[PDB]
């Protein structure tokens, strides 16, 4: 029914504006309490820290707190009780405070984690097809050089030539005759076989939990570079193998088929009409199959690559999660007198968010008494 169906829409967005509101309210107070470390007031930010893992505690029914900002909350927390004490009051709930930022850390990585896992997974079938499809090929004469090689024999190749041209059109000035088609396929073959083997390895050796010099690496790169994106990490580095691969697996202006796979296509088709042996023709489906297969592969390798970069961002976001606000020594920075700037304008973020979570809870109040 279109009626529960609008209760649930009006309910859902109701409860989105109370999450995003109390998300706007707790990243007030966090940041307030970072100006209170650096001015040297380690108690005044505890109390905030407190704050904040008190109220998400006390909404966790009506709405969901972003798990960064409680796990911000809980390890600065931790730090200050870790060394600052005894200048903190104790309380019950300081013993809990271990457990609750390593199940913080765990929820927020388990999507990444699940990714590579499952994208790891994923390219198993498509790997075993095209070792079962190589098994069916011949590589030292394949099925489209003896048909182009019984083609000249017969005079038929300008037909054959014809044809493919005709496929291309709907590097054709690469060649002039079926020999010079034949050489430039053998160099194109030869091509995307070496673009394999070299992005399957840039893949293989991107495998596993990255190490620090990797993280570092990958951070200045591309996730917060000192002015533009580098450009220079193993990541990028193998995206431009990708790139490289991509421009002879398919055509420019990952969807319109190569100029390579074009013209194999237009020989199999010659290959039907002139009657050619149902050992060429057979072998020749079995190249479709491969091409078909290579550009599956293509996609899972690529998101492979994607689900292991996205890993190593994940853990930037992690650390950058619990980073406070610091003054800048000649993000979380701050001007050298810029201080009371941004205290004043969290302040100001604080009253505006409880203004609007206030507001918000009671119209949530009111949908959710609808249903008694
Ligand atoms: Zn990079």
């Amino acid at each position: 029914g279109t009626m529960e169906e609008l209760l649930t829409s009006l309910q859902k967005k109701c409860g989105t504006e109370c999450e995003e509101a109390h998300r706007q309210l707790v990243c007030a107070l966090n940041g307030l309490a970072g100006i209170h470390i650096i001015k040297g007031e380690y108690a005044l930010a505890a109390e905030l820290y407190r704050e904040v893992l008190r109220s998400s505690e006390e909404h966790k029914g009506k709405l969901k707190t972003d798990s960064l900002q409680r796990l911000h909350a809980t390890h600065n927390l931790m730090e200050l009780l870790i060394a600052r004490h005894p200048g903190i009051p104790p309380t019950l709930r300081d013993g809990r405070l271990e457990e609750e930022a390593k199940q913080l850390r765990e929820h927020y990585m388990s999507k990444c984690n699940t990714e590579v896992a499952e994208a790891q997974q994923a390219l198993y079938p498509v790997q075993q097809t095209i070792h079962e499809l190589q098994r069916k090929i011949h590589s030292n004469s394949p099925w489209w050089l003896n048909v182009i090689h019984r083609a000249i024999e017969f005079t038929i190749d300008e037909e054959l030539v014809q044809r493919v041209r005709n496929e291309i059109t709907s590097m054709s000035e690469k060649f002039r005759d079926c020999r010079g088609l034949q050489f430039l396929l053998t160099t194109q073959m030869e091509e995307l076989n070496k673009c394999q083997k070299l992005v399957r390895e840039a893949v293989k050796n991107l495998e596993g939990p990255p190490s620090r010099n990797v993280i570092e690496s990958a951070t200045v790169c591309h996730l917060r570079p000192a002015r533009l994106p580098l450009n220079c990490c193993v990541f990028c580095k193998a995206d431009e193998l990708f790139t490289e691969y991509e421009s002879k697996l398919f055509s420019n202006t990952l969807w319109a088929i190569s100029e390579t796979e074009r013209s194999m296509k237009a020989i199999l088709s010659f290959a039907k009409s002139h009657r050619f042996d149902v050992e060429f023709v057979d072998e020749g489906s079995t190249s479709m199959d491969l091409f078909e297969a290579w550009k599956k592969e293509y996609k899972l390798l690529h998101e492979y690559w994607m689900a292991l970069r996205n890993r190593v961002s994940a853990v930037d976001e992690l650390a950058m999660a619990t980073e406070r606000l610091r003054v800048r020594d000649p993000l979380h920075i701050i001007e050298p007198h810029e201080v009371e700037q941004n205290r004043i304008k969290l302040l100001n973020d604080k009253a505006v968010a409880t203004s609007q979570l206030q507001k918000k809870l009671g119209q949530l109040l009111y949908l959710t008494n609808l249903e008694k």
